[PDB]
C-alpha cells in the first residue's frame, strides 16, 4: 500500500505464530521488539538509540510477516519503549519513501 | 523523489541558514537536530526512545528546507546523535512509505 505520515505508521505482524503491532521505522537499521517468548537459539548483542545503549536478545533468520509481506532476519528483543520494525526488514518487503 | 532503504535515508537539509544531513524517518514523532544556537524562544522538553532520554529546547515554526521541499513546524535541538527528520515535518513534503 501508500502509507500516509499523518498517524504514526502501526502495522499488524505476525511473529513465532502470535499477531503484535509495530512502527514502520525508516530511522532504524534494525528490528527491535519488547520483550517476548521467541523460540530458537540467540546471542547478547548491544544496540544504541537517542538516549544510548541497551542489551538485547539477537534472533537470526526469524520468520516475520508484515501486513502480509513475509521478511525472514534478524529480529531484536529488548527493552525498547515501542515495537520497531527497521531497514533490515522494510527492505525485503519492498519498502520505500517517496515524495 | 524515490528513496530506497538499502542504506540510511540520509538527505540534506537548509535550517536556519544552514545547511546539514537528516535522516527522513518515519519511526520519530517529531523532529529533532544536533546541537545548534537559533534565535528565538524556546521550552525545555526531555525526549525519549531506545537507552532513555535527552534533553532538548522546542523551537515552534521553524523553516526547514528538505531536498528542496519546505515545511514549517517545530524542531527539538539537543544532543541528539543524529539529526532527524519526523512526521511533523515529513507530512508536509508530501512523504509517503510505499510497498
Ligand atoms: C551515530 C549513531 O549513534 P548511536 O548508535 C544511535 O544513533 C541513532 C539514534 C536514533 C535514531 C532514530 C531512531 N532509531 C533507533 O533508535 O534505531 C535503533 C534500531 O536500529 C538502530 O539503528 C539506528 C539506531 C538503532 C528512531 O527512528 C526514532 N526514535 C523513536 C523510537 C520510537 C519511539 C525508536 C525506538 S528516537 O530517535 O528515539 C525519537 C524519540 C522521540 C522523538 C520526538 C519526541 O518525537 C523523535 C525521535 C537513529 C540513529 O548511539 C548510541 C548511543
Amino acid at each position: 500500500p501508500q502509507i500516509t505520515l499523518w498517524k504514526r505508521p502501526l502495522v499488524t505482524i505476525k511473529i513465532g505464530g502470535q499477531l503484535k503491532e509495530a512502527l514502520l521505522d525508516t530511522g532504524a537499521d534494525d528490528t527491535v521488539l519488547e520483550e517476548m517468548n521467541l523460540p530458537g537459539r540467540w546471542k547478547p548483542k548491544m544496540i544504541g538509540g537517542i538516549g544510548g545503549f541497551i542489551k538485547v536478545r539477537q534472533y537470526d533468520q526469524i520468520l516475520i510477516e508484515i501486513c502480509g509481506h513475509k521478511a525472514i532476519g534478524t529480529v531484536l528483543v529488548g527493552p525498547t519503549p515501542v515495537n520497531i520494525i527497521g531497514r533490515n526488514l522494510l527492505t525485503q518487503i519492498g519498502c520505500t519513501l517517496n515524495f
